[PDB]
């Protein structure tokens, strides 16, 4: 599969649809605003649509290395502000994946270049949860960190001006922390679901509590 | 559809893979590195893997409002630098889409909040090609702006220190600018494809010249 | 002058003041909020205070390479938002300097590393004003670009959500574009002063008009 | 004082230099590169050149709300990378100040607008040392937080790829963490000074340990 394949793939996939499944494009035209914002990793190991069965246009997507929400990344903050205040999504899903290359790179810490600064936000989680991660056998620490990262970015998202204002003014927005494995593509809920400032703190605090012994 | 629906859709998707297509999670077990970086818009009207037929794990992907490549957005630059220097993708594709609401709102300029600052980069492109855009019928402008955007993001991408270093050190990295519409999902090459500094400039200049045509 | 000098410098400069000029620190305690926001270059060839005679605490300062306001730099945008909405400054001054190393680096374009991406925002001005800059003798193009850069960042600052909202709601905020030379430290007004959206566009458009022949 | 005042102050400053101190603009004509990068807070209660007595042209300077060094702020990273790789400064100084309104508002947490997102990085430091901060009298906390901030920004700076690369390739670059108050302008070494990876970690750890003392 080279570039020349992608275009002819597309040209025959579009031609089969207009000939055979015309409602696909008509579904897109009558597609309403998305109700889901998906924040995922650039690895995109399984695409979000196939993972959840969402139709085209039903979800708004952001992706960056290791699905981060940095307090001061305007790229991601601008996706969220537009999602919550303009489109008025009802669910934000943050989704990590076990075996993510960014997360593993943050632990091994090779000299990769510019990307290492982005990843410093994960080394910080790794060191924040040092004792929690220590208590566990070596072979589970990478997937645990993948989970901790997702929980921390849920925590970060809820603490931003976008979500703070939305919840203060009563807008119904729910944040979910998810992860899936490569063996089964089975979504796993990290159980840190937040619907307001109150549940944000309790569920986060409980989420960290369950990983500890 | 609510959240429990997605969970049950996911469960029923997982099983119809492990029984019908077991060589799927195997194909993903083997960490085979993506050959393509797709920079698209968060709108994701038609998912990239559907538009192209690429298997999961064959594309590295970044998505923001209106598929921008801003010279000093560390988020997208981190994605690009990781794709080029670590994964060593051979092709980067910036894909816009006609009818893009980020491009619409840049022009209409409602008071949306934080996002209007992101959108000023698009309004910059609007004003830059004001003349070109005026020589056209009004109904054709928004879509020309969607094409101008992609073409300027390709220009910006080629100018990043990442792309400059890779091209100077001999790494084959080709950059493409595409767009599609909702009526057929047909990909449209904007013809600003670049493989080194010289083609970056000549194809960009050629791309702005061909919109003068009609 | 090494590090050890700076500390003992400070320890005797503070000691002379408390002994001899105590009103300096008492002026600081009763110092009200600043009325000026200064956005300048990291070169800081002449410090802003000596350039204008402002007392300590009278100005709020941001500095970055080549005094830029990028549409989406949250570092600078956050300084401005805090300056305009919290401190309620009355004047924002953007100040470039002839002979700035960032501006010159953007034209010569050496392979400097990470910084070159920041500077791409100036190469863009250089190419935006290609014909205007061409019409002039080679030896004036660098200082002209220094001036164009300042005007463009005034233009950018006025177009941000911070200033747009402030002017819509009637807040009196004035943006100034300044530059000084190294031969005399004489401030030069670029005459693109904006007090609302209307003057923003007229003065910017006139500022570019005066550089052309 | 309004704008015309600054213009006339500037004019009367220029002349009292060219007549009384002509070897000032000469000293600046010679492009002698700064040996110091000062990362301070936009509050600039006492200008850095006054605090230290450094001549103009001897310091490269960056200033933001609460003198932050965020891992992914390209603005400050650009300043640092230019100072270390091009100017080759030998010392970097991050200087906080007691009474800093950015630190105050991080704790008090009013609904200020866009700036609260910048300030979340400080609230992160507050929560991190919650225990340390609680073993102290309340009136001493805000100032301890001002010191904790500087110490964490030094930690962050030392971890940037810029500082990692320079230390690994042998470039003498020393990083310092300082603070001062308004009552005397006396500089206070926070003692987290670092010259390589090993001292970065040990001085940081030692710095958080010594605030447990009293
Ligand atoms: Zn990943
Ligand atoms: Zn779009
Ligand atoms: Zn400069
Ligand atoms: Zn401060």
């Amino acid at each position: 599969k080279d570039i020349d394949t992608l275009i002819s793939n597309n040209a025959l996939w579009s031609k089969m649809l207009v000939e055979e499944d015309p409602g696909f494009f008509e579904k897109l035209a009558q597609a309403q605003k998305p109700r889901f914002l998906w924040i995922g990793c650039s690895d995109s190991r399984v695409p979000a649509e196939r993972l959840t069965g969402l139709e085209p246009g039903e979800l708004f997507v952001h992706r960056n290395v290791a699905n981060l929400v940095i307090h001061t990344d305007l790229n991601c903050l601008s996706v969220v502000q537009y999602a919550v205040d303009v489109l008025e999504v009802e669910h934000i899903i943050i989704c990590g994946h076990y075996g993510c290359g960014g997360v593993q790179a943050a632990v091994e810490n090779p000299e990769l270049g510019l990307i290492n600064n982005w990843l410093l936000h994960i080394r910080d989680i790794w060191f924040k949860h040092s004792s929690l991660l220590g208590e566990m056998p070596q072979e589970r620490r990478l997937d645990t960190l993948c989970e901790l990262n997702v929980m921390e970015q849920v925590y970060n998202l809820g603490h931003s001006t976008i979500m703070q204002s939305a919840w203060k003014r009563g807008q119904k927005v729910t944040i979910h922390g998810w992860a899936y494995g490569i063996h089964d593509g089975l979504l796993r809920d990290l159980d840190v679901t937040a619907t307001n400032r109150e549940t944000l703190e309790q569920r986060y605090r409980h989420g960290i509590s369950n990983l500890k012994l």
